[PDB]
C-alpha cells in the first residue's frame, strides 16, 4: 500500500460549491478503486491524503496533476509498504476548514495557515532536490559527507558587468534571471542538479557517467540562447546575451556543508576549479563550450570532438587535454 | 497589541503531566497580565499564540526563550497594531493533540506533524534573514531589487586543496565546517549578513556606512583562528587553518536572483570581484587582511591603518589604494 500527501494552490477563486463536486466526484471514483483520502482546503490551500495500492494511487495522482483548478502541487510525503489505512472510512472526506468555526478547530486552522504560508515561502528559496529527499522519508541533514564522482558544469555570462553599469537595475535582474531559467530549464531535463548560482555563474553537477547528458545540456543550451537572441524585441537588452561553458569530471565531496545557522547540500573539490578555469578559458577562443579529455573520454557517442591546443591552464598539477564539439556554433 | 506566534522543539521528553503544569502556571501569570493565547504541543513540537500590550508580551516572550524545556525557538509572525483579540476567553489554553483522538481533528493534526517537520528541515537550509522578514508581514519574494551601497566582505581558506588530499572525507567537511561557524558567529554579532558559502569560502557584506564593523569582525575572526589554531588537540587539523579576508565597498544590485525553480536574496556588483581580489593579494603579503581604500575612508575611528603599495589588481578600472592593519596579527 502507498500514502500519498501534498498541498496545492488554488488555480482560481473556487467556491464551496465547486469543491464539494470536487469531492463528491472523487468519492465516487475512489470507492471503486479502493481509494481512501481526506481532501482538505483553507484559505485557497488545498491538502490531501491518498492511500491504497500503489499502481491505482499513482494512476489517481497523475490525473489530479492534470486538473487545471489548481498549481503548485508539491509532495511532501510518499511512504511505501504501507500495512494500515489511515482512513479506511472514507474514499474521499471533505472539509472545507474556511467555512468551519468549531471552537476548538479555531487554533489549530491558524496555525496551520500560518506554517503553509510560510512553508509556501520557503520553497522558492529550496533546492528541488532536498524535498525529494524529505519526501521519501529521508531527512537530508543526517546524510554522512562521500566521496563521488561528478561532472562539474560551469556556465559564466559574457561581459555581464556592462549590463549593470548601462540598464536600470530592474533590467539587469530580468537578464540575469532569463539566464538562469533557460540554463536550469535544460540541465534539469539531462537529469543534471544546480546546485549553486555565484553572481551571473550557473554551478550544476552531473553523475560522473553522465558525459553525454552533460555535452548535451551544454549544446542545448547554447542553442536556446541563439534563437533567444534572435527573436527577442527591438532594442532588448537579450540579444547580446552570450555565455561560456565549461566542464569537468573528479572525484568531489558530497554533503552538506554550511554552519549552524545556514548550510548546503552540494559539493566540493579540485573539479569545480577545473571547470570554472576552462569557462574562462571561452573568452580567448571562438568556442563557447570547453571541456577535459576526462569529460571527452567518459562519453559513450560519437561526437564531433576537435581538440584544442591551449591548455595554458594555471592552478593545476599537470597537462591538460582541451575539447569542444566543432558545429555551427562553436 | 501586539500577537505573536512561534514554535519550539521539546528540549527533553515531557509528560502530559509536566505540559499540564506548564499551562496552569501560564494561565495564572497571563490572567493577571491581560494576556490571552493557547498552547499547542504535537509529537514533541511546541505552538503558542500570544496577544496583548506589545511591552508585557515582550516581557512574558524574552522570558519564555529562557525556558530550558523546549529549544529551537522560532518566531513565524509578529503582528503590530492589533485591533482584536483571536481569542479573548482563554489566558492560556492548553491543547495537547497527542492525546486528542477526535475523528475531526485526526486528518489535522497528521497534515500539522507533516507540514512541521518539513519546516523544520527547511530552516536549516534557509537563511535567517527570510525569516525574519516573513515574521514582520512581508513576502520576502514580492521585494523589488534596488541598487545600495555595501562592504562586501571576503573570506577563503588557505590551501583548502591539502585538506581534501590528505584527510578522511569527514575531517575535511569538519574543518570547513568549523571555519564556516567562527566566521558567521562574529560577522552576524557585528550586523552583517552571510549571503553564500563558495566552496571553502565566506561571502558576506554590510551595511555602506558600517566599515568599523567590517574591520572589527575581520579583526576579531583572526584572533579567533589563532585561538582555535594553538588550542586544538594534538594532530587535530585545525592547527594549520588559516584564512585570507578582502573587503570592498561600491554599490550594488540587492535583490532576488535565481530562477523559477530556486533563487537566492542576494547582491551582484563589481564591489563582489574587488573584494575576492583583495581577499586573493592575501597570499602574497603577510597581511592576512586587506581592504580598499573606499573603506578606510569610510571608517570612523582611528584604526592603526598600514598604506600597502601592492596594488597590482587585475580587471578593475584603475589604480586601487590597498590598506591593512598593523598590529601583531597582521
Ligand atoms: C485538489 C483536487 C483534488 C482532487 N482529488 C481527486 C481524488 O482523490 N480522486 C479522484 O478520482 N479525482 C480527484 N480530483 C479530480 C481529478 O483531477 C479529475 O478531475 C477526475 O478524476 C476526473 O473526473 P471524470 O471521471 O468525470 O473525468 C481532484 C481535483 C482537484 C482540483
Ligand atoms: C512552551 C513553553 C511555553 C510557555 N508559555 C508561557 C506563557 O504563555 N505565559 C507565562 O507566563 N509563562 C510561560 N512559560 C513559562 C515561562 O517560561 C516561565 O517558566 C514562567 O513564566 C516562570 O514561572 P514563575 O513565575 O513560577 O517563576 C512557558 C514555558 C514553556 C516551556
Ligand atoms: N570571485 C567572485 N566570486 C563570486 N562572485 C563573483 C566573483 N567575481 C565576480 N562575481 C560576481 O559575478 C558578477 C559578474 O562578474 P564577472 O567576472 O563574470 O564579469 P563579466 O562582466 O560578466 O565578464 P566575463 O565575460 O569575464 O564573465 C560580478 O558582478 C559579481 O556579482
Ligand atoms: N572558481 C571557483 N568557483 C567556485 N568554487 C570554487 C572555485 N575555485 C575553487 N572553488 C572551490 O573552492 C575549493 C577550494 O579552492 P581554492 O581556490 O580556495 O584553493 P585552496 O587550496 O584553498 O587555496 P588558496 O590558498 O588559493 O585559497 C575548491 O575545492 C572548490 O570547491
Ligand atoms: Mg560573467
Ligand atoms: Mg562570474
Ligand atoms: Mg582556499
Ligand atoms: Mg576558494
Amino acid at each position: 500500500m502507498k500514502r500519498l500527501t501534498y498541498i496545492s494552490k488554488f488555480s482560481r477563486p473556487l467556491s464551496g460549491d465547486e469543491i464539494e463536486a470536487i469531492g463528491r466526484i472523487s468519492s465516487q471514483k475512489n470507492q471503486q478503486a479502493n481509494v481512501t483520502g481526506v481532501l482538505l482546503c483553507l484559505d485557497g490551500i488545498f491538502f490531501q491524503i491518498l492511500e491504497g495500492e500503489a499502481e491505482k494511487i499513482d494512476r489517481i495522482y497523475e490525473r489530479i496533476l492534470a486538473d487545471e483548478r489548481h498549481t503548485d502541487i508539491l509532495c511532501l510525503k510518499s511512504e511505501v509498504e504501507v500495512q494500515e489505512r489511515m482512513f479506511p472510512d472514507w474514499s474521499m472526506q471533505t472539509i472545507n476548514l474556511d467555512e468551519n468555526t468549531d471552537f476548538l478547530i479555531r487554533p489549530i486552522k491558524v496555525l496551520l495557515q500560518t506554517l503553509t504560508e510560510s512553508h509556501r515561502i520557503l520553497e522558492k528559496y529550496t533546492q528541488p532536490s532536498i524535498f525529494k529527499i524529505i519526501s521519501q522519508g529521508t531527512n537530508p541533514l543526517n546524510i554522512r559527507p562521500k566521496a563521488v564522482e561528478k561532472i562539474v558544469f560551469f556556465s559564466d555570462i559574457v561581459s555581464f558587468s556592462t549590463f549593470a553599469e548601462k540598464l536600470p537595475v530592474e533590467e539587469v535582474v530580468s537578464v540575469v534571471n532569463s539566464y538562469f531559467s533557460v540554463c536550469t530549464a535544460i540541465i534539469t531535463r539531462q537529469g543534471g542538479e544546480v546546485t549553486k548560482f555565484i553572481g551571473d555563474c550557473v554551478m550544476a553537477y552531473f553523475d560522473g557517467d553522465c558525459a553525454d547528458q552533460a555535452i548535451q545540456a551544454s549544446l542545448d543550451i547554447l542553442m536556446e540562447l541563439e534563437i533567444l537572441r534572435n527573436s527577442a524585441p527591438e532594442g532588448s537588452p537579450l540579444r547580446v546575451l552570450y555565455s561560456g561553458i565549461g566542464l569537468a569530471k573528479g572525484k568531489v565531496i558530497e554533503g552538506n556543508i554550511g554552519s549552524e545557522l545556514k548550510r548546503d547540500y552540494t559539493i566540493l573539490g579540485d573539479a569545480v576549479n577545473v571547470a570554472a578555469r576552462l569557462e574562462a578559458l571561452t573568452r580567448q577562443l571562438s568556442q563557447a563550450l570547453v571541456f577535459s579529455s576526462e569529460v571527452k573520454n567518459s562519453a559513450t557517442k560519437s561526437w564531433n570532438f576537435i581538440w584544442l591546443t591551449d591548455s595554458e591552464l594555471k592552478g593545476k598539477s599537470e597537462s591538460i587535454d582541451i575539447y569542444s564539439i566543432d558545429n555551427e556554433m562553436t
